[PDB]
């Protein structure tokens, strides 16, 4: 058929109970997540194809840069608790891989205070249970998909895209393929 388990997809051998919609994971460490969010536009192209009702969710990882790994997803989610993840994504990217000038928990700080969040605001966040419970919500997740890399997507909580049993010619036809994919797992 056009999509086909085992080609634009795998089914988890574990279906997950109460999973996200759309649930998407990433780190601001990896090469391939810089490409898929900044250049390739992925979410972005997901969601302007999702169905009424239908919520995309994105979490952090911890296995990639050690301990700034680490201050990275707990600042994602102090992003998720503020509401403020559009505000962020670009400069933690950016600074991350681009300029390299995220090197420290401070320096991931200093993107948000530029960004217009209030210090106090982000170190009550900071230093908050709700952001220890939603970083434990994005390791639970991981543990619950059976994360091996990111980039990844699941649907459902039930299928996983398969990007390498995709196009990756031309890049728009890839991401047009991918973001086709999700739709077609959402309604399944």
């Amino acid at each position: 058929a056009q999509y086909e388990d085992g080609k634009q997809y795998t089914t988890l051998e574990k279906p997950v109970a109460g999973a996200p919609q759309v649930l998407e994971f990433f780190s601001f460490f990896c090469p391939h997540c810089y490409q898929f969010e900044e250049v390739l536009h992925i979410s972005d192209n997901v969601k302007k194809k999702l169905p009424e009702g239908v919520k995309m969710t994105k979490y952090h990882v911890n296995f990639m840069g050690g301990d700034l790994g680490k201050d990275l997803t707990q600042a994602w989610a102090v992003a998720m608790a503020l509401g403020v993840e559009d505000k962020v994504t670009v400069p933690l990217f950016e600074g991350v891989q681009k300029t390299q000038t995220i090197r420290s928990a401070s320096d991931i700080r200093d993107v948000f205070i530029n960004a217009g969040i209030k210090g106090e605001e982000y170190d009550a966040a900071w230093n908050s249970f709700v952001v220890k419970s939603l970083v434990a919500q994005q390791e639970k997740a991981a543990a619950d998909v059976q994360l091996r890399g990111v980039p990844a997507m699941f649907v459902n909580g039930k299928y996983q895209l398969n990007p390498q049993g995709m196009d990756t010619s031309n890049m728009d036809v890839f991401v047009q393929q991918y973001a086709d994919t999700v739709k077609y797992l959402s309604e399944k």
